[PDB]
């Protein structure tokens, strides 16, 4: 099964998900001369003071750090979307340097790493059902560059050396994402895709404009993870991130000018 080596990855996916080379596929490039200014876009409305989060997980490909989305505590709303949208799991997809890492890129530009809070619309009940809508999903995407520590990112990185292979997950209560959240809100907007299989085409995209920075050493800490599980030959987690697809007949709207 999939992966993102040279013989798993990207490139191989669309034999089993021929959704792959559909027409809404992520991520994309952001050509900032082409997006338009959509004055009619609202701020987004991140709602996260409520946020539990409970666990943290290596499944194979990231890490996901999970919240209790049996409730409307942790929320997206606002901006592109209709209704609610709760706070499921966030991850990261990184590079074996800091040149890439990144899934969306901004007039070709990779960043280090890309973060991903994942939230689904409660008007469909439940994260299974969400993915079948076109609607379904929004996922708030945030660049990491690489200069300065993020101090709210911490917390994450001291505790991968516990869930260091597949399948391996610690308790990780009491973390708040708001700590990993850029100054500014202004976003790029535009209908997608989940960016691993099965790449389902049900993801409303907000990607932040502002980067946020964090260190040299809280980035070689995700790249100790492992792809493989315990006792396997150790194949580091690097380069887990989809390449830019075509954008076909969409349209990257912005909330600034
Ligand atoms: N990378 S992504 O945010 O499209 C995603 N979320 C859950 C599975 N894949
Ligand atoms: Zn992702």
């Amino acid at each position: 099964h999939w992966g993102y080596g040279k013989h798993n990855g990207p490139e191989h996916w669309h034999k089993d998900f021929p959704i792959a080379k559909g027409e809404r596929q992520s991520p994309v490039d952001i050509d900032t001369h082409t997006a338009k200014y959509d004055p009619s876009l609202k701020p987004l409305s991140v709602s996260y003071d409520q946020a539990t989060s409970l666990r943290i997980l290596n499944n194979g490909h990231a890490f996901n750090v999970e919240f209790d989305d049996s409730q409307d505590k942790a929320v997206l709303k606002g901006g592109p979307l209709d209704g609610t949208y709760r706070l499921i799991q966030f991850h990261f997809h990184w590079g074996s340097l800091d040149g890439q890492g990144s899934e969306h890129t901004v007039d070709k530009k990779k960043y280090a790493a890309e973060l991903h809070l994942v939230h689904w619309n409660t008007k469909y009940g439940d994260f299974g059902k969400a993915v079948q809508q076109p609607d379904g999903l929004a996922v708030l995407g945030i660049f990491l560059k690489v200069g300065s520590a993020k101090p709210g990112l911490q917390k994450v990185v001291d505790v991968l050396d516990s869930i260091k292979t597949k399948g391996k997950s610690a308790d990780f209560t009491n973390f708040d994402p708001r700590g990993l959240l850029p100054e500014s809100l202004d976003y790029w907007t535009y209908p997608g895709s989940l960016t691993t299989p099965p790449l389902l085409e049900c993801v409303t995209w907000i990607v932040l404009k502002e980067p946020i920075s964090v260190s040299s050493e809280q980035v070689l800490k995700f790249r100790k993870l492992n792809f493989n599980g315990e006792g396997e030959p150790e194949e580091l987690m690097v380069d887990n991130w989809r390449p830019a697809q075509p954008l076909k007949n969409r349209q990257i709207k912005a909330s600034f000018k």
